[PDB]
């Protein structure tokens, strides 16, 4: 019966889209975490949020590396940070180390600070597969807003990030981001 | 139990309106389409949409056709365009003729480009009634929209149209249109 | 279970549609047959057929008369032809006596030679209603053909024809005609 | 029983097939819109229509990718069209950005407009596997048509394209396309 | 099971039929009497009759008032003798006076003499609508006659007569009647 | 139960029966037609019938051919009109080409414009049966009637021919027809 | 349930009829192959077909042969090529040696090759039945075409042949074909 | 379930065929005796046989008797000779006495040496049917062999041989067989 | 049930095999048609038959291509020839046309002509892996023949071809067959 | 019910976790084993162990090899000790030689001395993939320690090793491993 309460319902609520395009960065030894919720402002437009709250019914990320010069290693991280309070996370939040093969930070990860939902590692070699790519299509949560603008104070619980880091700063990564949500 | 859904979810859903007044409008022979459902435009105001989706709960046609110097015929087309691409349909797409007698156009009703909501046609004579009228209620469906503002680009599918031809150039028409919708 | 053998079926055949206009013909004492169906000839288009013989799913009949100088009757007959050889069929074969207040032949309709759709009278005054019109929608039946081409030797079982008879020589009576079929 | 009537109908139908090759075309930056279902024409033959609809069961692509000079990634939308009104789809009315690595328009697929049937992207290295291929087979649905030759203005609801773009424009990609429906 | 016979007997019986009409004939004040019925006459033909008894299935009345110099009403009676002795059923014994406002006779119509099928009034104005029609179709039943000609001596229980009466002398009115009938 | 319904009204109605000779004729390449059921008129005998159809219970169909001076083939075609507008039926109506060896017309046989009953094929040869003869009995349906007379002009839907055609000119063939019928 | 969903169908399905003839060849001693179904071409027309295959719902041969000179026999073989690429069969392939009195080819029927619908002999002696004649009427089934016109090289499987052979090279055979199918 | 043992079985053993034809002998008085399953010898081809024994599912036999100069009575006899050692059967030991009209052997159909699958008398006459043929098929049973070659030592119980015996000797008859059989 | 019949039957069935090896031969961009299935040929041995039919109970392929001077791709179809006659099948009776990127032959697959079993595409490059290799492993089916050496005359329905096409004309490709069967 | 107990006693216990990095060491040829779960000491910090028992819930490991010079193959063995009395495991102990392709030592696993959690080896080569890595989750189990510090005397039963061997002394592999433990 509930299945019939989604169709009901979900049939009457506009699933706004939102797309995001982040290309020709260069990797990253410390590392960087990227805002992709974030473009969602406030507004009456299609890709735009009444309010502070918005629940995505999905969402997609797409990453692609290319190796320069030498061979290297890139690491995606796509988290969900559930206790944002108007800042970017760091990297030292999210990895024990600022290394490519460290280990999540056993403290923030205990209590739940963020949530991971796919860490994705390519490994681009100059003698072979050069360029690497992957597409990932999950489902969505709840997401707050502690602002109106595209700043990362406007951040809130449920944001969305990906954090990238390798074992080189000559390669260049790509990225791509897109989410289908419901504001009502 | 599905009878329930609707008056729980429709009690919380707004059901904005929006009204259109057309008149002192003459008479065709090639014919002419008219805009109805374009005046929703974004907005937090009542009378407008947030993002590019509307669900038309019901809306009304009211015309009204008058003979001047000579007895002339007015028909109204009262049809839905579900695969428009941010144009205003011409009158051949929805004829075979540019006449007030031709029959809808075979290609298109076959593909279902068009739905027909109600065809009307007046006869108004100088030695008669020289004015004739007519309402229509009906429900809607969901409305899309390719823009913003309350051009042709911003049409989509789901768009409302009356097509309005007849056999004289002097006659003078007059039309309204209201709508019920929910924006969620 | 047979409804559901229709949608199957119907699903997979194409309902061509077929659409004719016939306007500023005068009003006739002795009467007219006109060829409605015939316009379908052979060929791969959309308003044609392949073989001989086409299943109208529906069709549709518009009829439009006009008074000048007097005061004058429109009688149109809207009859299907199930014994054809290849002859548009002839008033005095469709009524006793060549009048518009004349009935139905007796010996071709115990025969069975016509079948009679409908049968409407448009009395059109100079001092009131000059114009009227009316509009019929009805199912269709299995049409055959004698022939390829558009002539009256392409008629066959199934033909459709409309009878036009009144009072007056001097009015003007105007028509169009649509019909949904299949091909296969 | 409805199983049944499938193998009863489609015993009785001709399983018409269309096979279509384009090779020796060049990666493109902005990006490329190609017409597959628009060869099957008007006419009595096997890789033919006759009317303006047709029933495809089922449908193959095949592509095929080069690297020349430098390794470059191709990327193929394989989509459906089902809002055509006679025009060859452009490539920002199917993705965000004219970017390989860009997501689809939000505007569109919230319309439905078009329909993804597979996106792929192959990495080909000068380095490691300079040729890269896919092939991938799907069911069909309605196409319809505008027309009767293999023009743009041919093309309907339901008509079937492949988007094209990439990170260079030197390399060379290779496709073809063959299609098994039904003209009843 | 009384079905299936009515199905097997009228399959086995001729449905013979007799076309009448009358037209030209002035209004009148003091009212006329038309017979309908008699011109079915003893023969072999399709529209005769042999003995002197016939069932009629079915019969249609059809008439038709035109306004000539002053507006004026005209007043249509169709009624059943079923006690007729070879007489023309006069005036004065189906209305209590000779006035078109006049109810029918209460002394004939307690004995049922008379069995009225439809009565009919068509007003017809200069300054409106100068002609009026109205057709009607209705079951039968058995017809005697008391002769053999077409002469009013032939006429018995069961004939069928119109009775048509007016305000004026100066309009024309116009009538057909058609008959279903078996003669076994 | 029908049963007992065909007893009981088929004990009421006269049986009439009318029989046919035609002997003397000579073989055809060309081939004719010949009337069998026009013989019956209008009229109060036994061989005559009422009005304008008449229901066969049965007839009979007896040939028989002779060889002259070379061998010959006599076909006989034995068949019933289900769409005569007063007219004999000519050859190439029933056949594809004048041959003896043809087959049926593919137009006719499609609209069931003819029904065969029984196709009838004799080889008579000087140095064996010169003479070959053959009787058929079959149930009969509803024969309709144009007129009163034995000409042409009377034949009407469910009319009874026979057609002869062979393969030489000098032969002689004789043939006889009787039907049992009743008219009520 | 099955019967119903023939009824359902075939309804819809027009039954295309073509209509062969072939006379005044003479008999054969090594033998010839005849081509029956070759004469349906591509085309709109009722004896055409669309595409390249065909349903054969039911078709009929008929053979004459006549003495002349010596007695002689013919013998006819109406088989069915299942497995024609573009060839119309040798003689050789369906009789295991080039004469009447041969058997089939063990070769070509363990295979399955040819399907025998029927295998006639007639013996006509100029002392008796100098002429002798037989009709044979079976269902059909596929019937596949390699190209469009009404050459050899459009023969596919399912074809339609028929083998003549006798003992004598002066005797005259004739024959003719008909097939009724349909073509969706 | 012993028939899916059959389809299962017979699925997956070859039916060989071997055809026999025997044409251009003269008519006997004191009578001959053919063989026909004996042209079966050993090897690898599709008309030989591995061992000494073959199942025979079906076989056919052909005959074709000529009157020459006088009328003559052809008889064949179609028998098996189950106690088979390496001889071929003489006419005494079928039938009583050499003359066409004798009955079989008393003494050897009591031991069912021989086993009558089917006797046939032709007579054929000058004045008449101066040709006469006729086609047997019927099933087969087991065939054993005394050797490898096709000389009469090579016979063996189950053998297959036709008997001609006749009035005259100036006739000519001919014959052909076929056999269809397993070799496992 | 039937599987114990397969167990019981089996069993007493020689499973023959035959090994076939085809190595050393060079890329082709018209392609060629490689005998797999007519090294049977007839004989005593373990790796022949008798007579003309053997039952493949599974068969392998195996393939392997090298890449010379440049990078090149190597298709290999592996299909089923139904309808076979002595002859090996061509190119263009597989493929639209002569292109490794051509799709299957739309007039042949409608008939099933051929049956595809397996299409592999290897793409082999010199700077990753130069050497790619597949093995396939099927059931079988009926395979016939039409003659007895290892001639093309020698193959039938059931016959086993392996089509290999490329871009280039300098690789090398090796392939394997083996085949296990049943011969009874 | 037992699935309750675990979540009521879980929910009450935290789930410590830590965190071990071992990056930039070169690959072995004789082998090296490295401690994991040594780290863990006593002290009140989530990265530490109250007692000498800790339940290891789930567990991690991470590896990463590089090629250098020359194309090598890291081998990474995930092994527990169950019966550590404070050493760390030699190489020999797990391996029956010392080389990169031995097995594991048929002594000890008998024993059960060591259990095998998973064996990696990955091929890193300079002309292509000349980095590699993989990351396995596996659930843990008791952990004892016979000490308090990160020394290998502090090792017990429980404990968390890895072996990496090569078949090189040039290459470099990294690695990380983390543990969520419970410490009641
Ligand atoms: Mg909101
Ligand atoms: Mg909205
Ligand atoms: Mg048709
Ligand atoms: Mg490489
Ligand atoms: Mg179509
Ligand atoms: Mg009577
Ligand atoms: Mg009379
Ligand atoms: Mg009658
Ligand atoms: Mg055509
Ligand atoms: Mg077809
Ligand atoms: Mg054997
Ligand atoms: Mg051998
Ligand atoms: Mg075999
Ligand atoms: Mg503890």
């Amino acid at each position: 019966t509930m299945r019939a309460v989604k169709r009901m319902i979900n049939t009457h609520l506009e699933h706004k889209r939102f797309a995001l395009i982040n290309s020709g960065n260069t990797n990253a030894t410390a590392g960087t975490v990227q805002n992709l919720s974030n473009g969602i402002i406030q507004g009456d437009d299609i890709n735009q949020r009444s309010g502070d709250q918005v629940r995505i019914v999905s969402h997609k990320l797409h990453v692609r590396g290319t190796a320069i010069t030498v061979s290297q290693t890139f690491r995606f991280i796509w988290f969900r940070d559930n206790m944002n309070r108007g800042t970017t996370p760091t990297v030292l939040e999210v990895l024990n180390t600022a290394n490519f093969m460290s280990q999540y930070n056993p403290i923030t990860l205990q209590q739940k600070r963020f949530t991971i939902l796919k860490d994705v590692t390519l490994n681009c070699s100059l003698t072979g597969e050069s360029i690497k790519d992957r597409i990932i299509n999950l489902p969505g949560q709840l997401v707050n807003y502690n602002g109106a603008t595209a700043v990362a104070a406007s951040n809130g619980p449920g944001a969305i990030f990906m954090l990238q880091i390798g074992d080189s700063l000559v390669g260049l990564w790509d990225s791509s981001y897109e989410a289908v949500y419901t504001d009502a």
